[PDB]
């Protein structure tokens, strides 16, 4: 069949190291709602072949794994992608509900942001009057730049807590933001490895730079 | 050839509905009833599509005047869904096929989740409680799995001044497979001369400090 | 399909002089909201087959009828019951809002009521202490009578508007009500032809004796 | 304070013959939900002063009235307008819902209408193709006439029910309507005493000619 | 200061054996949400004086009580009435939210019902042809009886689950129901102590006799 | 092609110059949310065949068009009707939400208005005592004119803000408004193209002439 | 007192060219709802001293003005500020609702926008590759320009509908937008009088350029 | 007045380094929404005295500060505590809504959690079969430990993304949690500085360990 039958021993390889999304069902033979969703999972596995693999771990025969994920009730579904927990769903649900859960979470977000945030690129010490224009000019290589914010943020309530800089770069359209992230993410500049990634456009539009 | 839909009588109701196996949907109807007529082809389709998981029965209230009053039927059509002699749900009036299927699926479903919480009923009298109970429960229930927490809960039954006080003992395990083991090993056993109920308790209520159910 | 198409000429015969409930849709081809509701009327016509006729009047092709009802925008829905305008609704609505609209103005489309109303039976002047008991005893021949309300209602908001009497008789179960309506409707009683008919049970249950 | 405390003997005078809207609450001292709403009624009788009287009948002290209105559970609210039960509401509800309820029923009362209805003006027999134009011309003496509707209404579902005529005249602005009503109300036209009065502008604008 | 300051030792006396509704706040000094609701509770105690007592248990100083109610997070509010837990609220909320919570719960229900249920009055094997008439005759002492229903209900899905009898008696008006319950509740009839109480009118009206 | 694949060069012909409704999807290959809705668009193209054509513009391959519509994130859906922008929906969504969005916006509003507004027709200087009558007379050729308003509106708070004239024309019934708009919209008069369009009837009924 | 008395003759001077906001009450002596708000209006005149002048026009004695505003029923309240109609309110209301209506409408919006739209600046045919760059350069005089949209919009669905150009200029912060609108609104350029005004920021951020 | 008026020059000292919660309003004189909230802010400053400082920055007179927070439209409110941005609110709002916004954000959370997360405490390579047992015994020092989860989380989709360990400790009641967090947070164990903090009880209860 299309379903992967997991054990405690095979979990890391079948799930954590898999290519592609894996939907993990934590189940037991005596569990009413587990038996209810079992036919649905078989239908999911067929329909989403090529995009998702459905796997099941029986928690009676394999008691090692679920506690590591804080599983309480069953069934519980976990969607993994490339080793990350993308989403969790506790209890039974309809095939329609499951599909929307999957569709949404396989997409990863509801919208590609025009806003890029650069992390680990400068220290507060490095902020001068030129930096905004430099960022604008460098990022102008990828598309039209709407606005740049050099934002300083204190990481915790303590007096001695660390101050870091986040550099927001809002492009005119999300294709530009995408090119810039692709060119910049994981690049080394003067001794530091930059994280470039999307920043929630709704937060930014609402002056929330905290994320 | 026998119809899929049972035409109940007053006399057959006991056998055909209350003692039947599997869910039974009962339609109280009459020939002159407009809406009864609206839902008739829908019930025909329901009886086909839900074959194996549902029986559809009809009671004509003009021909069998005895039963409906026992269920406080007023207007017709009125639908009653039975399971194991229990009224699982009721529906007054005509509805769409979509609405009826929604009503059935919701009410046939059974529980959405197996809970980590066991409740032990009729196990101890409020007079039996002392400082050791919680510890004793924890040790006994430890044999089925890791016990997170135990609550010794006293509940007054009614507002009247002399209402009975009962005890519910809640045992939350780390994971539902443990809870299942405890319930299965404990439910229905006689301890110190009383028959104990051991069953799931709704996890969401418990998590929200609602110990009323 | 099951929806009826009207004309200015056919309107009197198909709607006004007709038996039963007719829901009339005033519409046109070019009307965006008329189009939106069209499939919803299709489903209603299906579900309510035998208890409601869904009829459509195109106001371009048939210009004479809508103005007599003071129709302004389209779609406008008019619910007729034996030449009586029962209710009106202007503008597009969902399937559920239309159901709610019919539920509240039809009653007989959901269920046969336990309540019977007797209209044109007695004049206010005739009401005495014995009337409740006499109605109870009379109606007791068709089955168990729960309650009788001798209800007085002022027709219109002018100081000397006429007062009418509706006699409500709630029976134990709708089979009894049916029997009473068949026996009593159209009977002569001291000079007047009695009108006996079902009264919306939900309205009655909520102490609304006004319809 | 503002609230009328009704009795059985005072009910008719205080409720059915009052000017404007009356909210009647049937209650009793032992009734928890009645106590729940007591504060809310207190406030409502304040905030709606000039547009609604709030009235209470204790069903224990005054057991006479409630059965005449098919009152069952308490609290029950009845909204009367000029002696007609306009709407009802059973059971406790928030300040919010009560406001929604009153607003749905009293909105036309907040304004002087541009719409006059003429009542008892013509027989259905008298309706010919000239009447609309003739109304338009006569009423043009009082101001700009937007529209005239010669509306026929059947009084009951019984086949031989009476049909009456209401003539709607919408003027451009409410001062014109007032002049017409002033000049026409209570007058004699071809031997009938005409009722000329404001008609709810919201109903008319929504094709509801039933009031 | 209308607020009762609880300890572990005073809890039973002050709360479980109190007269009237008691709202218990389980709280701590360091707790952010607890501090937020503190002035809200102060105003509630003032506004609701004579219908509610507000009482506070600090779970640091008095660690014995909260675990007996399965308290987890704070603040948690428990509303007590005659030693019964009527409702629970976990976490902070606005004053308006709390007032809604109290209003709903201080009223036992949204409506005083016309329907009485008599529990523990007869075993199934005692039901005969005469019971309905006999209940009707007896209950008629308290007001007009609309309908009586002898309902038999299986207690559980099991094979030899108990079957009990509930006798529903619907009065014409809620004041009659109230008198009946007052007189009948706790009375002894041939060997058993009867429970008489209100039964949700809306459920009854909808043929839901399960509660 | 039930689904049209757009280019910057074909956009005008395929979208702006098309008959009926076009849903434009602005998308890119790397975009997870865009990929999520691709199957849901496939269903839409099916279910709304004849009502709606789905069209897709890839913003990488065709960078010209999206900036002219203020497109930011992707996916973004723009509904066109006869080259008119009807509405916009930003981000992925369920099939249910998309169907909700389409039905309302295909319809355009809840109801076709009886009110037309004429824009760009006269300057405030041109207004004389004759204008109302002349409008009335011209518009009388399309049906019965209920009322004409000559409305002057200042375009902002600034001292030098333009004053414009909106001519409102309320017809007796929506079919007359549609004739007028179809006859007048886009005609040349005194050297300017007229704008004739529907105006929200609820706004108009409520003396809101600001739209 | 503080309430000013309007006539047709003084309306333009007293209302349209006033400094500071004016609430105009269109009223008459026989209007019951008018008399109802009259105390409310005196208290408002008192409370809003220096922020608002209250003003009354009796439509009997001053029949010319109210038709210019599409007044129908009375009372109708219009709020004017700097010769624009800020808001309209039909019918009587509480002092509480009126304060709410005034506070929101005196403010004129919930937020001052960063977006300016320029209307009547260019026609489709004048659009070229230079325009965006030109608008950016001129507007950069007022502050940092984030983005410019050259947007084309067809005025209705008909075949001959006019296509107009709206130029959106999004600034970095609302103080810039304000400078720009004050400079540009009502200026003459190439023989056309331009409108410069705020555009709803939420709409713009959601790619809705339709308003 | 208790309102503090800020300058660019004074901002860091008076806001980022202030004691207690500071509410900053970015405003301007010409801004209608800012004037609307001005009197509400006055009431807030008085009501929350000792608990909140309300401050204002005029963006025309102090143009430096707002762009550093990505301020766009005005008014915008930022709430600061200990140099952290606790919350933001764009646009005008009622006194009611601001009080709700402030109460919630001053509280910090709706409820004190039973669940503690220990972050940066161990490396994935340190994990073994004894670690859960050792955490349990240590944390047993503060109170009754319900459950311990050793959670390994991969930080990114990248094949070499870092793997971190979060240790969850759920106690029986929130006061135990509090003790453990206060004793553990910011301590150094084995040369790494540990974060011990509350973890959202609802997320934990639903097996979501992602935060
Ligand atoms: N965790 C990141 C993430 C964020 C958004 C989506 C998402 C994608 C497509 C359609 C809906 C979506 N959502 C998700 C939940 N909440 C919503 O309201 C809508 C998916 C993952
Ligand atoms: N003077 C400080 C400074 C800081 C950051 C940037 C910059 C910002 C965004 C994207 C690329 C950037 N560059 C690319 C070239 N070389 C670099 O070091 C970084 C530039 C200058
Ligand atoms: N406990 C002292 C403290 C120290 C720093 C901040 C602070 C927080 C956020 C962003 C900037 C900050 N600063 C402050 C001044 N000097 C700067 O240049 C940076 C707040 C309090
Ligand atoms: N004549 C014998 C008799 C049989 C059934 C009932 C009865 C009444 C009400 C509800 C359930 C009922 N049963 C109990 C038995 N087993 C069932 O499953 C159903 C009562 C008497
Ligand atoms: N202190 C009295 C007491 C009360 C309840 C339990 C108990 C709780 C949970 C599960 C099993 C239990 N036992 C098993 C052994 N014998 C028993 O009597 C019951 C134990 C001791
Ligand atoms: N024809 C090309 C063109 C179109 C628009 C603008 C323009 C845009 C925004 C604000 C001011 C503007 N200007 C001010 C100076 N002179 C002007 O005529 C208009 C400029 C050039
Ligand atoms: N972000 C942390 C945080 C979380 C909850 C509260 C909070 C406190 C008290 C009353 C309500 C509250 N809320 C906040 C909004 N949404 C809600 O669901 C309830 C405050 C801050
Ligand atoms: N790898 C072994 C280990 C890892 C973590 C804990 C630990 C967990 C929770 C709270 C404190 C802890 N400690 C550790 C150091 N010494 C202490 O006194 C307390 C204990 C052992």
């Amino acid at each position: 069949d299309k379903i992967i039958h997991l054990t405690d021993d095979s979990f890391d390889t079948d799930v954590l190291k898999a290519d592609g999304a894996i939907l993990v069902d934590f189940w037991a033979e005596w569990c009413g709602p587990c038996k209810m969703i079992a036919p649905i999972l078989d239908e999911i596995a067929d329909e989403y072949q090529g995009k998702l693999t459905v796997a099941k771990l029986n928690i009676d025969q394999n008691p090692g794994t679920a506690p590591k994920y804080g599983i309480r009730g069953i069934p519980t579904l976990l969607l993994f992608k490339n080793g990350e927990v993308a989403a969790t769903k506790v209890g039974a649900l309809s095939k329609g509900q499951l599909k929307e859960f999957l569709d949404a979470n396989l997409a990863g977000s509801a919208m590609e942001s025009t806003v890029m945030v650069l992390r680990n690129m400068v220290d507060p010490k490095d902020i001068d009057d030129d930096l905004e224009g430099e960022v604008t000019e460098e990022c102008g290589k990828f598309g039209a730049v709407n606005r740049v914010i050099i934002y300083q943020e204190k990481q915790g309530e303590e007096e001695d807590a660390e101050i870091i800089v986040k550099i927001f770069v809002e492009f005119s359209i999300a294709s530009e933001t995408h090119k810039a992230i692709q060119a910049l993410n994981g690049r080394w500049f003067a001794g530091r490895k930059v994280v470039a990634e999307v920043y929630d456009q709704e937060r930014f539009d609402n002056s929330d730079l905290s994320a």
